[PDB]
């Protein structure tokens, strides 16, 4: 039976300030196929407080990456996906940021 839906593999970043690189970021169903085919992904209250979202060619993962040069750590993006649809609803991958250029740094 298709039960559970999508989720994120990691849940914290360490984004950096200058110019941070696209956060890696993946998806996974607890269900046995097809019930875990293909994706669409999709960003809630936030799909702008500078959250723009990307799937990977070989499928599984997904690229996540601002759109405004935005602030000093602590903050979450709402997440939500789906393979059939089910749709979920996933949530939060909380962000830390912390001073910096553009390779996800070791933080503070
Ligand atoms: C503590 O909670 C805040 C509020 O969401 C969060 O940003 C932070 O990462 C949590 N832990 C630490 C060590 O900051
Ligand atoms: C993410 O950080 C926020 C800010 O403190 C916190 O409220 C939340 O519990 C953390 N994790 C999730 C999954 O919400
Ligand atoms: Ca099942
Ligand atoms: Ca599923």
């Amino acid at each position: 039976v298709n039960d559970n839906g999508p989720v994120p593999s990691p849940r914290v970043f360490t984004m950096c300030d200058q110019n941070p690189e696209p956060q890696v970021l993946t998806i996974s169903d607890a269900d046995i196929p097809p019930n875990t085919y293909p994706y669409k992904v999709s960003l809630s209250h936030g799909s702008d407080l500078t959250w723009k979202a990307e799937l990977d060619s070989k499928g599984t993962s997904m690229l996540l990456s601002p759109t405004q040069q935005l602030k000093k750590g602590d903050y979450s993006i709402y997440v939500l996906l789906s393979d059939a649809q089910n749709n979920p609803q996933l949530t939060v991958v909380n962000a830390t940021v912390c001073s910096c250029e553009g390779k996800a740094i070791k933080c503070q």
